């Protein structure tokens, strides 16, 4: 349990061996979640990259937030993908929150505190809770099989996860700053293991 | 009967089966009206879609607010249409207010609190009081004959209707969300029925 | 003799029969004038139109403010024309003031409270006192001979006229909504006759 | 000497006969100077024009501030020219200050209170003190030989000249019109002669 | 040892002979550093130029901050270059800070107080302490071999340097004007030699 407040993980160049493994108190399967995080990369007009990679022993893409060049954000749950298209890239750090709810299939995707349209994905599914949660690489197997062509080059931080859907008022707090207590991954009480070329530095964003 | 304040209807996937039917205490046929609503969709550069479908047994397009692909807003009263061309799509929630007065034929169309020029439509006509008012689908018959290629995919809310023409000052109060009470459809006391895949969630816009 | 404060004339369709004639209490030969007004039309990228038409029995274009397609504002006194070119159309209400002085020939043209450069027109000329002053149409004879393809379609209001050139401070006050006292035509004590399809409605601009 | 505060000279049409001669109480040659002024013209895309023409018996362009069509501002000392190119023309009144110091050759050119990069011209030169200073026309001889295709059509005023280089703090005050006391030409104590069609009117700029 | 507060160096013309050489008693090789400065030039869309050139006998580009036309900022440590692409030039003074740490190889580049992505250069290297630190020219040997085609034309000032990586809050303090004390180069106690056409003038930036 380490407090990572105001610090981010830095992956300064492309590799297939640099990653952070985040440990969640494994539990019953999830019927809903929210994941929020900050990241900052120049890779967006060049190639695609994984932002957050959650795999189970039986599904490598159990939850995957990904940037796909010439498209925009890619969001996948239990192997099924949906797109949130982005016509202009930002040259600045980005905050995202994304959520999924089994009962409705609704996915929300929030970029710098502003919502995309609601979309539909994997209504009725359950997300497994024996997970391998990885920052900086895209998993093709449980805890492994990374591709350098999907590695994250740049900074990522403030990764928090909850097992329910945050309301728009709660998102606004996470984006602007205020008190909250994530119950799956908490940045202020983070259990993690680093591997390869990854550094811990003061965050570049407010 | 339900205060829908801060909530919206969500239509997360294309279909011809998902809709909301709004119930008005309607008695007197209409010689004037104002409709205002907020909606959020990414469909605008892909296809046309219906925003507000008001149908009677004599005229399926008695009041129709529609987005026409590569044209802009389409406004229909008693089967006759007028266009408000839009050169550039805004991809963000939009507030619209539209009004018609039979005496002059004057139509107004307001987008995010800004007026379009006044136009003329159906001077002398009377709009039927026995109506089916639908969100999410376009009616080709009283309460039905929907076409999936005209469904709204996204969120709609703050739907309000009056049986007279709001003044520019009153429109501004609606847009900034000051106190009002509509006399045909009131979002703060709405009676409605839901069909198919539609959800009620906290509104995405402020 | 009517206070038109906060109201505008609406000309919702193309025609050669809808117009307003304004009556000055006057008849003194003009050695100078200023004309101010607000108007709102969506015609500007499609065709030309008359904005303010002042005719005497000797000269149909005695004072003429006109929009000419692909050029911009055309301003004529005593049948002689000067242009104030406009590269990009504003699709929003516009406020204009224009003035002329016989002694110097100096013309000013102010758009949304901002001055165009001073130009020269008809130095030494006298503008006739007995006039037909028309809104909505362009006159080719005293009080008539209108051309439908040059009709104003949209709203016009706040029309005022003085028999001297307003200073830049005075125009700034008129634009910003301060106090002023027109001595030829006064929108707050307006004597007029309407013909054809013209309506009086709350103004759309603040 | 008259106080011309709040007034500007107006040259309403092209000519080669309209100009204003400004009288400086000059004696000792100049080893530095600053000239500031406001001007407003719409000529900038169709031809060049003189802004401030200072001539000596031995040199017609002893100091010349000129607008070169398709280039931007042209600044000359003792017949040697430097350019401050302008990619996009502003169609609004402009305030300029420009300075030159013989000890360094450094030229400054400020446009609407913002400094261009410093440049180099005529280091060690001395500027003649028996001068003909004209507005409205470009001198090819001491007090004459004007070219109509180089005449200023528009307004000019707030013309002030010191025999030293103003500091950045002082320019900011001259742009803000805080207090200042020029020692060569003082718009508040101006001695001048007019010729041809030039008018004095209240300034268009605030 | 001069207090340069509120002054800048001015290089008014392109040459290969105008430069400033900054002196300080550095003894310890550098395992980290930060440099900050203001500069202002109009060269950016015409050609490349050197902003801060730090050479050792071993390496002419030991630390080099450089502008490359049609590309952006170039940052070099020990002859190894990284780019920070800039597609739209800022035609105004700019403040930059740049830092490197040997332990991680992480480089930071901040423009007008906002950070670029973190990149990687020369992990494990050491920057030599016996240096030639030049403004105004780019070094191809220890203290010389200047190329006029890489000369800086414009102003530079507020040059400071430290032997450690400034944190984000420390950069804020510098950019926003708070008191600070640098430990390698200090604008308030600057020792230097100058050759050629270089002037000291009041700074053009705040
Ligand atoms: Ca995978
Ligand atoms: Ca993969
Ligand atoms: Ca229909
Ligand atoms: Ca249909
Ligand atoms: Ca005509
Ligand atoms: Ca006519
Ligand atoms: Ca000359
Ligand atoms: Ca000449
Ligand atoms: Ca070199
Ligand atoms: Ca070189
Ligand atoms: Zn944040």
């Amino acid at each position: 349990q380490t407090d990572m407040s105001r610090k981010a993980f830095v992956f300064p160049k492309e590799s297939d061996t640099s990653y952070v493994s985040l440990k969640a108190p494994l539990t019953k399967p999830l019927k809903a979640f929210t994941v929020c995080l900050h990241f900052y990369t120049e890779l967006s007009s060049t190639r695609g990259y994984s932002i957050f990679s959650y795999a189970t022993k039986r599904q490598d893409n159990e939850i995957l937030i990904f940037w796909s060049k010439d498209i925009g954000y890619s969001f996948t749950v239990g192997g099924s993908e949906i797109l949130f298209e982005v016509p202009e890239v930002t040259v600045a750090p980005v905050h995202i929150c994304t959520s999924w709810e089994s009962a409705s299939g609704i996915v929300e995707f929030w970029v710098d505190g502003k919502p995309r349209v609601r979309k539909s994905l994997k209504k009725g599914y359950t997300v497994g809770a024996e997970a391998s949660i990885i920052l900086g690489q895209e998993q093709d197997s449980f805890g492994g099989n990374f591709e350098g062509s999907q590695s994250l080059v740049g900074d990522i931080g403030n990764v928090n996860m909850w097992d329910f859907v945050l309301s728009p008022d709660e998102i606004n707090t996470i984006y602007l700053g205020g008190p909250f207590s994530p119950n799956v991954l908490n940045w202020r009480a983070l259990k993690y293991e680093v591997q390869g070329e990854v550094f811990t530095k003061p965050q570049l964003w407010p």
